[PDB]
């Protein structure tokens, strides 16, 4: 999951438990099943809490939650989903963590591979810390200015990856479908880009997350699906009005493009469990 279905999972998650009570969460397989998450004792010592909110930032999100008998007891939920974290209304295969509400509500988050995170914390200033480690939103903030992008001699493809340098909430299938829409090699370097390859790239961005955004089904929240389709979608990035009806990949683990171009399974960035495939057409993206 990347920034787009992080969002739209938050959505999900508010729509259902904001405002609920929220009594106790169990780790029953994976990562915490045996050593809880940072916090986890003082934090379930301290449940039952009400949800007030849901709130993402790029591929972070987290949960706030405030005592109803006491003003000044605030909590929160840090979580990331990595490669295949998912959250759900119902117990899904490799279910790691089970959040049970008041009045029969449940929510859970799956995740075979275990690389999602859960964090608890009671302090807004390492929650504002935290959000300081990230870039604005790619799809939440309509105005970024990206010219920043100049400044770094480095592959544009690392640079939109990075969830700091730039902005927040790009993944290996964002990057790869925006580069390929403006025509733009993945290797050509940041710091070589001309002011309009800027402004049409800067399109491209605000197009492909509103496209990912408003997709029911592109796949890495399948548990979601269903409720995808009956909820309705925020309004960011006002003024770009893609023209599918849902988020189709050009490239991204394509032999081939739409009109028949080779694409090019390029590993770029990355070391070990951190390398990633970039899929690419050298006949349409092009150093120039
Ligand atoms: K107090």
């Amino acid at each position: 999951p990347e920034g787009p279905e992080v969002a739209l999972t938050a959505d999900i998650l508010e729509k259902y438990f904001k405002g609920k009570t929220l009594e106790y969460i169990d780790f029953i397989s994976g990562r915490y099943s045996k050593s809880e998450p940072e916090g986890y004792d003082d934090f379930i010592a301290n449940l039952p809490l009400k949800v007030s909110n849901v709130d993402t930032k790029g591929k972070f999100l987290w949960f706030e939650l405030f005592d109803p008998n006491d003003k000044s007891n605030k909590w929160y939920i840090w979580n990331t989903f990595g490669l295949t974290g998912m959250w759900s209304l119902f117990e899904a295969k490799y279910t790691r963590a089970v959040l049970s509400f008041d009045n029969e509500l449940m929510a859970y988050f799956s995740d075979m591979r275990n690389f999602g995170t859960f964090k608890f914390s009671n302090s807004e200033k390492e929650l504002k810390r935290k959000l300081n480690e990230l870039g604005p939103d790619f799809l939440k903030n309509d105005d970024i200015d990206i010219s920043k992008i100049k400044k770094y001699k480095q592959p544009i493809v690392a640079l939109l990856m990075d969830q700091k340098k730039i902005g927040s909430g790009l993944g290996n299938y964002l990057v790869a479908e925006i580069l390929y829409r403006a025509k733009i090699d993945p290797h050509k370097l940041g710091s070589n880009l001309t002011d309009q390859e800027i402004e049409n790239l800067w399109y491209w961005i605000k197009y492909e997350t509103k496209l990912a955004y408003d997709s029911n089904h592109i796949g890495y929240m399948v548990n979601l699906e269903n409720e995808s389709s009956k909820i309705g979608r925020k309004n960011y990035h006002p003024n770009i009005h893609p023209t599918e009806k849902e988020f189709d990949f050009l490239v991204y683990r394509k032999k081939k493009d739409p009109n028949g171009n080779k694409v090019i399974a390029d590993k770029i960035i990355g070391s070990g469990k951190n390398k990633r495939t970039t899929y690419w057409a050298p006949a349409i993206q092009k150093l120039e």
